[PDB]
């Protein structure tokens, strides 16, 4: 006859200023001194056993690679497998417990981070990642609680004669989730959405992020999260992906990182699909992006939106670095104010000096990638380094702010790098086309233009170059739930012929 | 600032009675009639050109099978390629065009069908697939029209400092969609959906319901369908998943079918994922149901509800054969009202006899699957037949409804794929129910339905969280009988000019 009904209104967590003298700055400064120094040891966790291995590994500071900030282990098939099998004994409570109950968990857990350890987490993802204040604040704060939030709003909206009616159940088995090394929030979003929607995770974060993801992992703990809903399982990569996609009892990956990584679960799946007693849920997020200016653009805020995009925490926001694309006739005067800026930008500690633009890049494999692309970089005959170059491992991974002339329109680094290519003003049109038809993988793109058509457009042409696309600024759950209709009739059914049939 | 948002509004489709003396009657009649003897001849449709190849095939009446009702084509990789390319070209206009646009040609079609098209489609249903008036009337009627109009309403829902917006985009590539016998309206949806995203598709229609489903196809067409969004291309199925997953632009699957199948082409894609531009996505429907009866249930609701679930359209809307489930203190009761109401039931020719219940099975490969499992059921130490079990295709491909007791709650055959007109019975002790409950949710792999029969509320509820996963579509006291298609793009737009690099805190 009629139903009771609650639902969700909630905010955008707002990012905090950090000036001088203000709380939040001050939360900070001594959140980063209780760090300095000191190295924390991170277990594995399968349930609420704290579990060690003998495959031990270091996490240190980027821009201080001397500074071990985490001890932590490795864990092994059998522990895998013992892992697996807790959260499977767990799981069909956890999808039984009302939606609005596992909601509360993370919004609790949002409200943790929100408050009483923001300075712990974002201490912890400057030091153990690099990151400047603003990086950390917008990534491991903002972007994180408001996964935690909105998700739980849309989770819970989800679940708001003849009657009919709509279950929404978890998968059947386990989700695994792999972590990248640039976001905090990203690990935390790939175990914690499966598990809101009823799943169990085991949850494998990555090497380079380990203090801060075992810090939102804790929260999470604190905040209400079962025992073997998500395992915290740091673990060798091949080692992790074999040990999952051999399991009988995976139902899902929910994946961030390189396509070829991902192709490569995604053929183990296929391989392994008659031992799955479901059809497992294959979730990749894999890559470029591009600035195109046109001749209309604001050439200070074209500048300002190129350098932030092309370098904030060092160009590690995206897999390759920002194809800058500029007419001829605004080059003289972008050029100028680009060299003018760069010179200006301070690379350095980020704990230390709040002046730092960016710090160092996350780790030795990292650094060495981006040297390899600065020597034999040097050398090609299309490009002209206009200004940086330079790079020094001496006390941490720190890389110069490297911009780059092309000359030739189709010439994976993660480092702070800037390509220009340099366009006829008269062949913006093809220019365009040459952008998408240069796009595999395209995560942002943005345009710049003061004339209003261009920009619609260059929307229209780019259309698939990007997942996000702005324009005029820089370019900067439903997969885990299982609907289960239920219809209930309440009279009689009648005879089995029909009217008609009579 | 205003926003505006369109809300579509739409309505369920009428069933409609088909009584004695209703237009709708005599409409199907005359349709019927202006069939008869008739066979239709069905080219591949690529962009606007009919085109024919030398591989010729046959779509057969199946309650008739001397009558071909239509003469149709494979088409050869040649062609698949020449059509996968034109789609291709129509793709980037057919995306761009705004979805109210597109959403009206699926709504005009629903129209079509709904009144003016209605007998054609129906009578084409109940010929070529041998399906009841009753059941040509729910599948290609009613369930494909409100697949159009509701997707049509979903989709245009969904289209509806600085400033946001999304914008939903179509896949880059073509959509692959592969109908299966059973289901007219199925098809339609598999091709209708991904198109009406803004995707191009090639569609492969199950051979056995060519005739209708290029009724459907051109209705779409007449609707307003441009040339190259659905390319009409009757195929092998081996040829045509080869050549589709072997395509570089391929960016989807819209398939239904058998699990194997499946599984195969998913392989497939993964075997060939370096060639791809994009990762393709593949929608898979896949087996199973059960009628769960405890001790509290109404028998005579029980009864014409399982009959009514294993038989209909022959057993053919489910792979596998329909499990009820009885405890033994109402198993006399029902044994006896479902052997008195099995011996009135009329298998025949739909066509002539509205008094038929089911007719003939879909085909040959069909009817042999058939004969052999009754023949592996019979022998069999722990099945009993304890009706039906003939079958006779001299005529056409008739199969009597079959009833049969087993003794073992695991008895193989049982998970054998049948499609035919077989109910499998067990009987459990009373006190024992909670327990045979854990054995069907332990028994169903890949499960389509279920149905719960029982006036105890708390058993309900019960049997309800048990059987929680043993079925995607779950019914109590009743006979158990597009967002995949879009990439969302965000777009902010920046109306203030940018400022410096640096931030206050530095």
């Amino acid at each position: 006859r009629w139903k009771h009904t609650s639902s969700l209104k909630v905010a955008n967590e707002p990012v905090l200023a950090f000036t001088q003298g203000s709380p939040e700055r001050d939360a900070l400064q001594k959140a980063l001194k209780d760090l300095k120094g000191r190295m924390e040891a991170i277990p594995c966790v399968v349930g609420d056993e704290e579990v060690w291995t003998s495959d031990v590994q270091y996490q240190v500071s980027p821009f201080n690679h001397g500074h071990k900030v985490a001890k932590f282990c490795y864990a092994d098939k059998s522990l895998l497998n013992k892992a697996i099998e807790a959260a499977l004994a767990a799981r069909k409570e956890w999808d039984l417990k009302p939606i609005a109950d596992r909601a509360q968990i993370f919004l609790k857990a949002a409200d943790m981070l929100s408050g009483p350890r923001r300075a712990e987490i974002l201490a912890k993802t400057m030091v153990g990642q690099g990151k400047t204040v603003i990086q950390a604040e917008i990534d491991a704060a903002a972007e994180l609680i408001d996964f935690f939030r909105f998700n739980a709003k849309y989770a819970v909206e989800l679940e708001g004669p003849s009657t009919n009616s709509t279950v929404y159940r978890g998968l059947e088995g386990f989700v695994a989730a792999i972590s990248p090394f640039n976001f905090t929030a990203i690990g935390g979003n790939l175990a914690g959405a499966p598990a809101l929607m009823g799943n169990v995770v085991l949850w494998k974060p990555s090497d380079t992020a380990m203090l801060a993801s075992y810090a939102v992992y804790r929260i999470l703990r604190e905040a209400g999260l079962p025992p073997n809903i998500i395992q915290f399982v740091p673990a060798d990569g091949p080692l992790f992906g074999d040990t999952v996609t051999s399991s009988e009892h995976l139902c899902g990956i929910n994946f961030t990182g390189s396509v070829p990584t991902f192709k490569h679960l995604w053929k183990q799946v296929a391989q392994n699909l008659d031992r799955f007693h479901t059809f497992p849920r294959l979730a990749g997020e894999c890559g470029k992006n591009f600035h195109f200016v046109h001749r209309s653009a604001d050439v200070e805020s074209v500048v300002s939106g190129t350098l932030r995009s092309a370098f904030e925490y060092g160009g590690q926001k995206c897999s390759a670095c920002l194809r800058l694309y500029v007419p001829h006739s605004l080059w003289p005067q972008i050029k100028g104010r680009l060299l003018e800026e760069h010179s200006r930008i301070k690379v350095g500690d980020p704990a230390e000096d709040f002046g730092t633009f960016f710090s160092a890049v996350i780790d030795a494999k990292s650094f060495a990638r981006i040297k390899k692309w600065l020597e034999h970089a040097r050398s090609s005959p299309s490009l002209t380094i206009l200004a940086g170059g330079k790079c020094d491992d001496s006390v941490g991974y720190f890389v110069e702010p490297c911009i780059v002339e092309s000359k030739d329109p189709q010439e994976e680094i993660f480092g702070p790098v800037l390509s220009v290519y340099v366009y006829p003003d008269d062949k913006y049109k093809e220019t365009l086309q040459l952008v998408d038809s240069t796009t595999s993988y395209g995560l942002t793109g943005a345009v710049f233009s003061q004339d209003k058509d261009v920009v619609q457009e260059a929307t229209k042409v780019l259309r698939n170059a990007a997942g996000n696309f702005y324009i005029n600024d820089k370019s900067t759950i439903l997969r885990w739930t299982s609907p289960q209709v239920i219809k209930e009739t309440h009279k009689p059914l009648g005879d089995w012929s029909y009217a008609y049939m009579q």
